[PDB]
DNA sequence: GGCACTGATCGGG
DNA sequence: GCCTCGATCAGTGCC
């Protein structure tokens, strides 16, 4: 088919600029402050003026300040970005009945029934860009190609404030030339399991015999890569259904005292029910992040919905199970809810 | 043998 | 750091 992928530019930082245009041209850094002490936490994202100098998503706020001590550091206002995002997604709904909202700032549209060729798709992407800038003053990047994967690769290639088509010949080109590490779904861990098999371009997956592949990276990832390499990857645009909702907070200090952990757990439950809104979950998981940043979790499913009160008692029992079965101290604690009615 | 669960892992935003 | 974060894996109960 023809797939049009849309990815909002430096999204959180850009929303802050739209709400305060005085920020334009200055380096802006959106931060997630944990609360342990002044400037503990991580950068969620930064605009290009800050990113130019190495201030990127994930780094410690303290490291960012080392690099650009005079930048504007703003606390993440996720609920604001979520509202702006919801409005832009509503705009995209008008350009295709088949839309897949992939995350807070990305969506795929199947525009097969809306255009005959790539020339026409390109024009449709420009139209969408202009509509989003018109209504919300947000810039975005558009990628277009024959499937979801190469559409995303296109947008990657053209950001910021871009638009690009990857046509059939170029798809055949990329299967040959593009490094596997640049293929969506290959991370550091799988990339280096591939290097260690010698695989470094997509075409190579087709000459290695399946089980050396499957054996090392898994059945699913092997099939995925092979289908891309055969130019046979087809995955429809499907509406996404939220499968879980939760909240995990950082404690003021590592601990494995139940009475000390409890107040953070109950706050996580409270904030989680607020986010659930009308969704009633049948499953609850307590989730612990250990001092060495590992993640442990224990859950229970009920043949019925979980009332806040049942969430409160069950969560303590689940936290207790985690304390027995793992002796590392806990750094972050929260819950996730799922299996909605 | 293979389906339905579970917690851990991996890739990603 | 936190997720309006989900998919897939190995280990297992089960038919
Ligand atoms: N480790 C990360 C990565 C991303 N985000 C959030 C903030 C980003 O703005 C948003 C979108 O991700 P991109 O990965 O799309 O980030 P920008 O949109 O920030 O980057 P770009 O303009 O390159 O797309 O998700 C986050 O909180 N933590
Ligand atoms: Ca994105
Ligand atoms: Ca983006
Ligand atoms: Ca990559």
């Amino acid at each position: 088919m023809i797939v049009l992928f849309v990815d909002f530019d430096y999204f959180y930082a850009q929303v802050e600029e739209v709400l305060n245009p005085s920020l334009k041209g200055k380096p802006v850094v959106v931060c997630v402050f944990s609360g342990r002490f002044e400037d503990s936490g991580a950068v969620a994202t930064a605009n290009y003026e800050a990113r130019k100098f190495g201030v990127k998503a994930g780094i410690p706020i303290v490291e960012a300040k080392k690099i650009l001590p005079n930048a504007v550091y703003l606390p993440m206002r996720k609920e604001v970005y979520q509202q702006v995002s919801s409005r832009i997604m509503n705009l995209l709904r008008e350009y295709s009945e088949k839309i897949e909202i992939a995350s807070i700032d990305e969506a795929y549209l199947d525009i097969s029934d809306k255009v005959r060729d790539y020339r026409e798709a390109y024009n449709l992407g420009l139209e969408i860009k202009n509509k989003i800038l018109e209504k919300e003053k947000i810039t975005v990047t558009v990628g277009i190609s024959k499937n979801k994967v190469f559409a995303k690769i296109a947008a990657d290639m053209a950001k910021p404030n871009g638009i690009k088509v990857i046509d059939d010949e170029e798809v055949k080109r990329l299967i040959r030339e593009l490094d596997i590490a640049d293929v969506p779904g290959i991370g550091n861990i799988t990339a280096e399991k591939l290097k260690k098999l010698g695989i470094n371009k997509l075409v190579d997956t087709l000459s290695i015999e399946f089980d050396k592949l499957k054996g090392m990276i898994g059945e699913a990832k092997a099939k995925y890569l092979i289908s891309l390499a055969r130019d046979e990857y087809n995955e429809p645009i499907r509406t996404r259904v939220r499968k879980s909702i939760g909240r995990i907070v950082t404690m003021k200090r590592n601990s494995r005292n139940l009475e000390e952990i409890k107040p953070y757990l109950f706050r996580a439950i409270e904030e989680s029910y607020y986010k659930l809104d009308k969704r009633i979950p049948k499953a609850i998981h307590v989730v612990a992040v250990t001092e060495d940043l590992d993640i442990v979790s224990r859950g229970r499913t009920f043949p019925h919905g979980i009332s806040k009160e049942t969430a409160y008692s069950e969560s303590v029992k689940l936290l207790q199970k985690i304390l027995e079965e793992d002796e590392r101290k806990i750094r972050r604690i929260g819950v996730r809810f799922s299996k909605f009615i």
